């Protein structure tokens, strides 16, 4: 009897932006990590087992910053050890967006 | 018949369900923000543009896995309505030195 | 005396959001930004005059945005004048971390 979905999404972000910040020379890295989360399966990233781990992860986190990678990586596996294939307007008018996005640079 | 003040709350609830979101792509949303901020000087204020962020608020509430849909379209309607005033000469030094010094960190 | 910190850190996310609108063509400004922040002094980022200079650099930050990176650049100017300077389990992990995603390819 758990759905702990939007506390882990909100705790998601927190580590997220935790990253962003972190991991700035390596952009490969942030979308690599919402990556794991979303080819992970629904029952998973909504369930109270994935909201112990993003705290005590969060805890580490914020803990012992200096170790971050430590922490990213791990939750990495964890994302990884649950997964799922994936996938039509809504997927065009993304493409279509950060076309445009590139070609203003 | 002034609007404005209504639509920036509009806006505002909308950009921030974006934030949410499309985190994922951190280009979009500073995108949207910024062709809302390249905007008309009127029609931000206007019944006009007000129902029209309402009809998006709504369907992006309705229908949330359409959202990057009613994100184009509300930037082809800020894309729609713009002006002008594209370089000054402090802020290209300060830009170009400190950009290449965030480099040299590398 | 008087310990101005909690607003301290209100005005800098205040102004570290403006330019996360306003550089995001340089995804590599803000984290700077951010971590300029960080390796500041413990002290000085509870004090009024950072409290003074947040205060002034979001005032002209909003009045003369042409202006955005004399003023990202003379906050980082005061915020690195003031540093601490302060993971061996770090350089493994974000080394295989980093060539996960190169071998993700």
């Amino acid at each position: 009897k758990k759905c702990y979905k939007l506390e882990n999404e909100k705790l998601f972000e927190e580590f997220l932006e935790l990253c962003k910040m972190q991991t700035a020379d390596h952009p490969e890295v942030v979308p690599f990590l919402y990556n794991r989360q979303q080819r992970a399966h629904s029952l998973f990233l909504a369930s109270a087992e994935f909201c112990n781990i993003l705290s005590r992860v969060l805890s580490r986190a914020r803990s012992r910053p200096a170790k971050l990678y430590v922490y990213i990586n791990e939750l990495c596996t964890v994302l990884k050890a649950h997964s799922a294939k994936k996938k039509p307007e809504n997927r065009i008018a993304k493409k279509m967006l950060l076309e445009e996005i590139k070609a203003n640079l």
